[PDB]
């Protein structure tokens, strides 16, 4: 039980760490990352499972504390897409107070501003770096995973993208700022005679994109080719050792390479391709594979989506008269999480 806190440390005189603010349970696992308080082990599983899933509309998918999917009090802050419980609220600040929240125009997070009193509920201090601690510590395979940044360090995000211009994408979640000249974003299609000194040449990068062209036949070039390209430039544009800022990769395989070469893509960028499909009305519309590094990438997989299923989407999309323009809101979405490491701009 949730209200059985407030008891259970007014009155027992309880350490919070010690019941899991997140459900209410006795039995906590370990330590919330993100506020003071314990948190069970079946609630931790949860917390790792949804963290860094973002919704369309460019928010954090659960909340903050607990991950109840429901419950959202959006944070008024333009650079923070943390959302809160209405349960959550009102359980560990105070009753009454879901309220008060839903009822203010700007409303800042807990996470927000410095305050560390706020009824029950305390922001443990240092925690962008807690929460890392606990990802790697609680995952049970750990992936490449980047501190998260304040929002008063984040900085314009440099991009390099090859054989396709991510540029319209990016410039819409307000990734890429608009009115400049600078353009913090180089495409390059050709890369065929592009050497290290070229790459390090063009300006230092934080994102490498790369993607194969879709199924109209651009250049004689086999698929594999730009597999291999992006392969050799990423290296390139990797960081000097010694770097520590977040560096990110992600090549898109629009249902081009069959499988050998769709398994050979895979020992190359080291991971199983994440396939992302895009279903309508039960139905396999259409469906784009794709390897990366960026946080969350692997959990937008349909398991469901089977080969057959897709050499079959393959085949009627090749035996029609189509731009096949390529498959971008696909793709779109999995940057947000980069939101949290980079510089955002819409206004
Ligand atoms: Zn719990
Ligand atoms: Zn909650
Ligand atoms: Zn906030």
């Amino acid at each position: 039980g949730r209200d059985l806190i407030a008891y259970e440390v007014k009155a027992n005189q309880r350490n919070i760490e010690d019941i899991c603010i997140c459900c209410g349970s006795l039995q906590v696992h370990t330590q919330h990352p993100l506020f003071e308080g314990g948190i069970c082990a079946p609630c931790k599983d949860k917390f790792l499972d949804a963290l860094f899933l973002y919704d369309d509309d460019g928010y954090q998918s659960y909340c903050s504390i607990c991950c109840s999917g429901e419950t959202l009090l959006i944070c008024g802050n333009p650079d923070c897409t943390r959302c809160y419980c209405f349960e959550c609220v009102d359980s560990l600040v105070g009753p009454g107070t879901s309220g008060k929240v839903h009822a203010m125009s700007n409303w800042v997070c807990y996470l927000c501003l410095p305050s560390s009193r706020s009824g029950l509920l305390q922001r443990r201090r240092k925690w962008r770096s807690q929460l890392k601690a606990f990802y790697d510590r609680e995952s049970e395979n750990p992936l490449e995973m980047f501190e998260t940044v304040p929002v008063w360090r984040r900085q314009p995000v440099r991009v390099l993208s090859l054989f396709e211009d991510i540029k319209k994408e990016l410039t819409s979640l307000g990734f890429l700022e608009s009115g400049s000249d600078p353009g913090q974003l180089k495409h390059v299609v050709d890369v065929t005679d592009t050497v290290r000194k070229d790459v390090e040449e063009w300006g230092p990068f934080d994102l490498v994109y790369g993607a194969t062209p879709p199924l109209g036949h651009t250049c004689d070039r086999p698929p594999s080719w730009y597999l291999f390209q992006f392969h050799r430039l990423l290296q390139y544009a990797r960081p000097k050792p010694g770097s520590p800022g977040p560096f990110f990769w992600m090549f898109v395989d629009n249902l081009v390479l069959n499988k050998e070469d769709l398994d050979v893509a895979s020992r190359f960028l080291e991971m199983e391709p994440v396939t992302i499909p895009d279903v309508h009305g039960g139905s396999l519309q259409n469906a784009v594979r794709v390897w990366s590094n960026i946080p969350a990438i692997r959990s937008r997989h349909w398991a469901l989506v089977s080969e057959e299923e897709l050499s079959l989407l393959a085949q009627n999309k090749q035996s029609s008269k189509l731009a096949a323009k390529w498959p971008t809101k696909l793709v779109k979405n999995c940057f947000l999480p980069l939101r949290e490491y980079f510089k955002y701009f819409s206004t």
